This record gives structure tokens, C-alpha cells and sequence, in this order.
């Protein structure tokens, strides 16, 4: 998967303790790690059906800004990495390697690295306000996929809440290159 | 409620269209507005029980008390916790029952400045931790969303009712934090 | 100097803009900052003489209230901090650090923290009316010391007026814990 | 100066006595404190010239590790703090405040906080061996600047040796987060 750089990016300037504190704040515990891995099982085999809901109004950020035309090759390549992110979110251990890639992913929404990974000339920057807003649809979208394979509501809620915790935590990490020095 | 300034704050530097776009991004529709108002009914009469989970000076609040504290001594400011708790109590019902209009937007922006070094501590005249880091505001989206759901369900009803109320609350919390981030983010990055 | 906490106190609940507006109102400009620093030169070597005029209708507030007896220790320790305040007033940059200490000093006249710094059992509270009244003697007392080393009357007036501006500004800050919520 | 945190950092886990013993071992006495302050006079007005020799052999540690490309903003911001360190080394009183900042500076070479201050993704860790080796060039580089303004060789040697003592003492402090528990 071109540009997919999990495990191959530089050290994010967030410390291990600050990360641990962040996981504590979103209440990401051992239970959620289990629920996440279980979401990975439930979602593994529905990724394309998830991808069709999300990536294949914010089309604009996949576009050439001067013409407003979307970049097919940008959408395809990001979609593929997003497909991997679905399973990275569920199945990776949320360790320094994970933190570093989440930070990378945040830089790629940011003017710092947006468009660079796919070599496209695109909207340079995704405003923070939309990254945070997106927490809702990207959280809520997953839940029908978590439930389709049945099980217990407490299973579905545990998986769902763990996913929710991860999305928030990710966006919390991503905000670091968006926020003023000292305000993060 | 001292410091509670809903309807009495200055114009936030966010336009009406950017706000509307933000509500559209979190998918805050007329269904959610209805669900929010219905959460207001379900929650109004459980606020103190909600407040005890989140904010008091005899609450249950966790790794967060520090931001209610004197930084040099680490001691929490009882009067800060009580006054904020009262405003938080009103915020619960403001979140459910207010119309999400310019007046609302302006107060959400105010509330974000009050977590920010710009106005934290000023409202209660306390000498406190000057600034709540953005990372924690965003992280808090989860516990402040998830905490509400048992209270939405206690009075029974339909799961689709509870989910509608719950999701609307979720949308509001995200939208609020999205607004609050504006004084935290670099010029042009919001 | 025990209790002398310049640079080591918490954030006063006064904003940077409200402080700047306050300096604007007392007309504290770049000229006064220069004149203040020059007062610092003129006064540093007369502090003890200054202190003997001021601290070594006030005495009651240095006293045990039940017996009316003054607390030697309290007077000695405050005098020392006052000695430092003379030079802090002239030589510090009037920035957030300064503002925070002025606010601290106001709390120490207030029932909020009077007596705490020196661990004394004393008159709990200095009434605001006397803090404001004291603006005059604490301003006017300094002027002979500003003039003793000679120079130009315009020098002496510039130093004197800057000192006057600072004393007012300080008391203006101190009033915040004395005034009703919303009335400051 | 962004990130420049002298006087604003937490308590280093080195005691006052262990610090005093360290100054005793490098033979940092009252004479050196005087010589240091005199170096401060001699160097204050040559800092940029000094900075151009050192920071604007080990560029890699200012770099992105994956690409080896140096981070201009990292070099700029560190250079500015280094400029302040030159004058902090000469002019500060070597007290607890100073010790705490030296410890901070050592953590910033260490994997514990390297890159965090400037939010850069960089080489995570400066190996201890290079911190110690650097004692020589960072000591010897200063001496022509100490001599340029003339004076006595005994003046230049006193300033030079005091600088030498400080650099060693600093690195001695910095080694604490690098060394095994109990071996420092
Ligand atoms: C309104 C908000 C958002 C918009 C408009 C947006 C759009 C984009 C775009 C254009 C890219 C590719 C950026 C580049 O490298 O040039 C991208 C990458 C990605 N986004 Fe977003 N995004 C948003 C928020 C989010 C959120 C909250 C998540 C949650 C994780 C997310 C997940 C991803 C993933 C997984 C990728 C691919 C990352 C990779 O390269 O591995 N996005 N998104
Ligand atoms: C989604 C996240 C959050 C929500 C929904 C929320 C809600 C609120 C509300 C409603 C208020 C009072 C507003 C008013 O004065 O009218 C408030 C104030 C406050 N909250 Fe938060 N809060 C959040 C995050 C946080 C975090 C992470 C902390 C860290 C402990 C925190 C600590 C405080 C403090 C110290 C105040 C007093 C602020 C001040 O000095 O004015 N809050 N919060
Ligand atoms: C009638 C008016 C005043 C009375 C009775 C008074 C008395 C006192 C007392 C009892 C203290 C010790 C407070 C404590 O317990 O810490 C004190 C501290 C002090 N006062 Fe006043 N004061 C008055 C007005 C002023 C004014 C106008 C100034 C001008 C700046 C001033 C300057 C100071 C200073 C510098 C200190 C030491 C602050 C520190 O702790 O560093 N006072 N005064
Ligand atoms: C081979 C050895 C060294 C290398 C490769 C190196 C490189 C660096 C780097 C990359 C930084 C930025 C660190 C950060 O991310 O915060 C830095 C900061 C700094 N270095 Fe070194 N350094 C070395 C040894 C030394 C020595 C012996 C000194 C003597 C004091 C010194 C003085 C400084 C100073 C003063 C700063 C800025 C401290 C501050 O943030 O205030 N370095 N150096």
C-alpha cells in the first residue's frame, strides 16, 4: 500500500507519559484493547463495505483547489490506507509505534504533509475544526458494522466505545501540529 | 449562577456559515435538535446525580482535579469547583434545550476561552492552573459523551430514543470542542 | 527574604489586556519605565532610610488584635519584603510576572492571605479604604529620596510621577479581591 | 525564545549537596564565579560569531532520521537557546535554579525529551559518548573569543578554565538520565 508507513515513521514529539496520560483521559483500558481486537475480527471482512461509506461535501479536501476537481488517484490511494487504518485501529497495540503513526496521520491532514504522500497538488490543509467534527461520523459510522455479525449488545457497546475512544485519542494526537506552541 | 453568561457574551470570531458547516459535519440535524430537547426532559431531573460523576468538590472526578487546583500547591480550590459545577449543571441543560444559534455558538466559544489560558480562572477570580491543554479537551469528548448515556436510559423508553438522544449529545459535545479549539489552534489552521 | 515570592506566585485572575488597559489608564508609558529604572538607581542605596520612615496610623495592622500588641517578627519580615518592593517597583519590568506579584501583595493585605506569609496571628484584614488612602503617603514619602541625589527637576518629576503611577496601578490591582464580583 | 525555560523547569532529582559536591570536584570556586561573570562581559557581544562556529560536525542529530535531512527550524530554535546558554553559563548564579535548567538541558539531549521542545520529529537520542566527547570542542572553541578583547593571559586562563569547569559540570549533570540506576 503506497504511502502506508505504519511502523516506518519518525519519532513523534509526544512523550510516552503524555501518551499514557492521553489514553487514561479517554479511558482506554485493557478492556478496550480487548474490545478493539474483537472489533478487528468483526470488521476485517467488512472493510470494503465500510470504505464505500467513507472514501472511494468534504470531497473538496481530495480535490485540486483551483479547479475543485477531485483527484481520483488521491482518493484511491488514501482509501487503501484508510482500509488499513480500520484494521490498525482495531488490531495494533497502542504503543509508541502506534502513536508515531497516528502523529504521522495527523501531519498528513495538516498543511505540514497533506498531499505529499501521494504527490498530488491538493487542498493544502484540513482545518482542525473539521478533524474534530469528523470524530462523530467516523465513530458513529462503524457501529452498524460492529453489530451486523450479531452477538451481545454489551459486546457491541464495548467494541463501539473502544473505537470511539481510539478515534478521539487519535484526533487528540493529531491536534498537536495544529495547536499553538504550549497550548496542546 | 455567578459567571454563567449564556446570552451575555461578545461575538465569537466564527461566522454563521462556518458554524452551519460545523453542524453539518457533525451531522447535527433537526432530528438531533428534537433528540437534544428530549434529552433535556430526561436529564433535567437527574442533574445533581450527573454532576456528582463529573464535578463537585466531593465528586468522583479523576485525573483532572489538577486543573481546579492552585498549581503551586496542587491544592484544589473548593470555590472554583463549586462555581464551575453550578455552571456545568446549567451547561447540561443548555446543551439539551438551547437552540444552537448564534447566541449558543457565542457561549460555546466563551466556554472554550474559559478552558484556554485566555480566560481560565478569570470568571471565578481564582489563581489556578492557567491553561487546559487542547489534547485533554479533545480526549474529554469521550468521557463527557459516554457518561451521559446511563442517565439517558434510566427513565426507560425505546433504544432508538436513547440512541437518538445519545448521538445528539455526542454530536453536541464534539461540535462544542470543535468550536473551543479555535483559540488553541494556530492562525489559519482551524 | 522569607515570604518574598516575586516570580514564584500563581496566575492572577486579571488578563494581560486588562493589565495593559490599566497601565494605559494610569498613563504608564515607556518614559515612565525609564524613569522607574532611574528611580531604582537613585533609591537602591537609600532603602534603609526609606524603610525607617515606613516600616520597622498603621501599627495596629501589624499587631495582635486581641492585645493590640505589635508583632516584632511580623514588622521585621514585612519590612524586608517592603525593602525589596521598593526596588521591584523601580526595576522590574511590569509584565505578567510583575502583575502576579502585585496581585499576591494585594491578597496579603486582604483577609485572603494577610498574616499567612509570616505565620502570625494578626489583624485579619486591611480595609480597602486604607489601601487606597495609603496611595498618598506611599507616593509622597518617596519624593525627597528621589531628589536627595540632585539632578534636574524634570528628572525628579519623571521619577516621582512614575512611582506615583506604579503605586496607583498596584492599588488598582489589589482592589480586585476587595471588590464585589463584577464591580472591579 | 521559544522553549527557553531557564527558571521555569521542575526540580531535578539531584540534591543540593550532591550539586555542591560536584562543583567542588570540578573545583568551581568563588574565583571561577567571578571569572565566569567576566567571561559574560567578554562574550555577550560576540555571541553570533560564537553561534556561527557551533550551530545555525554533528548535524545528523538536528535531522530527520529517516531522510537525514536537517530541520532548519530545529537548528534555528536550538541556536537561539544555545545563544542564551552562552550567557547563562557565564552570568547565572550556579544555584538550584541553574542546576534544574542544566538537568533540563541534559534531558533535551536524551531520548527523554529530545525534539519535544521544538515539536520536531528528529533523531530521538544523543548518545552519552558524544555529550562527553563534546566537552572538548565546546570548551576549546570559546577560548579565542575570550582572548579577542585582550587583557591578561591570567584573565583569559581564569575565564577559560571557569568555562571549562562549567561545561564539565554541566555534562556531569546531564549524564544522570543516561546512566544506570545507582551508577551516577
Ligand atoms: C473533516 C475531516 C477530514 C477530512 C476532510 C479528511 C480527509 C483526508 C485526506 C484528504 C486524507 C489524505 C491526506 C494526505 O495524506 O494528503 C486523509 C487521510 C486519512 N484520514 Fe482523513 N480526513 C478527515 C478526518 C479524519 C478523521 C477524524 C480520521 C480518523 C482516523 C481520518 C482518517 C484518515 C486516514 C486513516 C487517512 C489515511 C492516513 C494514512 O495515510 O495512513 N480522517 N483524510
Ligand atoms: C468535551 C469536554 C468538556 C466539556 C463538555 C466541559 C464542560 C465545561 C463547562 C460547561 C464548564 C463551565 C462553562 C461556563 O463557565 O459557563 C467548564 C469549565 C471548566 N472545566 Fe471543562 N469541559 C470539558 C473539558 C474539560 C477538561 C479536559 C478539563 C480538565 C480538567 C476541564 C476542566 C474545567 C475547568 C477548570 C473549568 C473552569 C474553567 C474556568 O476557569 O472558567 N474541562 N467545563
Ligand atoms: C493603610 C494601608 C496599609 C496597611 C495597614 C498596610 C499594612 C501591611 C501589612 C500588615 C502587611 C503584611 C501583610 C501580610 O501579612 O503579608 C503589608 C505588606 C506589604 N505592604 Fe502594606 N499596607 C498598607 C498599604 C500599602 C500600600 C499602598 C503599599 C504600596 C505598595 C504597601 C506595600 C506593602 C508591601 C510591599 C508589602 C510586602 C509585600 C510582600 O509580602 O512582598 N502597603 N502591609
Ligand atoms: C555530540 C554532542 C552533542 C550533540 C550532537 C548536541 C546536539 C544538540 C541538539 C540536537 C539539541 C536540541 C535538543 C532538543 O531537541 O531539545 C541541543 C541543544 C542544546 N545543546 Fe547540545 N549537543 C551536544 C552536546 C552539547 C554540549 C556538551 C553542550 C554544552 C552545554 C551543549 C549545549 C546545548 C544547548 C545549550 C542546547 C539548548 C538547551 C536549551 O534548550 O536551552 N550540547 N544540542
Amino acid at each position: 500500500i503506497p504511502g502506508y508507513d505504519y511502523g516506518r515513521v519518525e519519532k513523534s514529539p509526544i512523550t510516552d507519559l503524555e501518551f499514557d496520560l492521553l489514553k487514561k483521559t479517554v479511558m482506554l483500558g485493557e478492556k478496550d484493547v480487548m474490545y478493539l481486537k474483537k472489533a478487528g475480527d468483526v470488521l476485517k471482512d467488512q472493510v470494503d463495505e465500510i470504505l464505500d461509506l467513507l472514501v472511494g461535501h468534504l470531497i473538496y479536501y481530495f480535490s485540486n483547489p483551483d479547479t475543485g476537481e477531485p483527484i481520483k488517484e488521491y482518493l484511491e490511494r488514501v482509501r487503501a490506507r484508510f482500509g488499513a487504518w480500520i484494521l490498525d485501529t482495531t488490531s495494533r497495540d497502542y504503543n509508541r509505534e502506534w502513536l508515531d503513526y497516528q502523529y504521522e496521520v495527523g501531519l498528513r491532514h495538516h498543511r505540514s504533509k497533506k498531499g505529499v504522500t501521494d504527490g498530488v497538488r491538493t487542498v493544502p490543509h484540513i482545518p482542525l475544526r473539521y478533524l474534530i467534527a469528523q470524530i462523530y461520523p467516523l465513530t458513529a459510522t462503524i457501529k452498524p458494522f460492529l453489530a451486523k455479525k450479531g452477538g451481545s449488545p454489551e459486546d457491541i457497546e464495548g467494541m463501539y466505545n473502544a473505537w470511539f475512544k481510539s478515534v478521539v485519542l487519535q484526533v487528540a494526537i493529531w491536534s498537536h501540529p495544529y495547536t499553538k506552541e504550549n497550548d496542546w
